[PDB]
């Protein structure tokens, strides 16, 4: 039951750009989401080993996670807005698989992602 490697995070085989939306995905989303008291459990791959959680990578085959997301945005491995919006989702998605409504961190994941969507409610236009 251990853990996989870490999701990469620099790729070397891909051009890189910044537009507005990315910009708004590190310095708006991802850092509203990173600052809030319930960020802790988010910010780097979920560590089952340590947690006591032996069946969670046969369950989650597409982990992810904020720490992941920021050192993506930080060294542009995103081309499109949508491949990093796309990781916040499959993030949430997962803790809401593995766990059950009720507990602690579902209702945490909840929130973070309520503020998610208001924050990319805001989100500019593609270029
Ligand atoms: C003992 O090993 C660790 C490993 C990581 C961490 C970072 C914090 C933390 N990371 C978490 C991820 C999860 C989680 C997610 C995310 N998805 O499914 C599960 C299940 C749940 C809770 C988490 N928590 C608080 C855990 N509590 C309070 C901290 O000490 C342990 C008990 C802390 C301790």
């Amino acid at each position: 039951s251990m853990n996989p490697p870490p999701p990469e995070t620099s790729n070397p085989n891909k051009p890189k750009r910044q537009t507005n939306q990315l910009q708004y995905l590190l310095r708006v989303v991802l850092k509203t989401l990173w600052k809030h008291q319930f960020a802790w459990p988010f910010q780097q791959p979920v560590d089952a080993v340590k947690l006591n959680l032996p069946d969670y990578y046969k369950i989650i085959k597409t982990p992810m996670d904020m720490g992941t997301i920021k050192k993506r945005l930080e060294n542009n491995y995103y081309w499109n807005a949508q491949e990093c919006i796309q990781d916040f989702n499959t993030m949430f998605t997962n803790c809401y698989i593995y766990n059950k409504p009720g507990d602690d961190i579902v209702l945490m994941a909840e929130a973070l992602e309520k503020l998610f969507l208001q924050k990319i409610n805001e989100l500019p236009t593609e270029e």
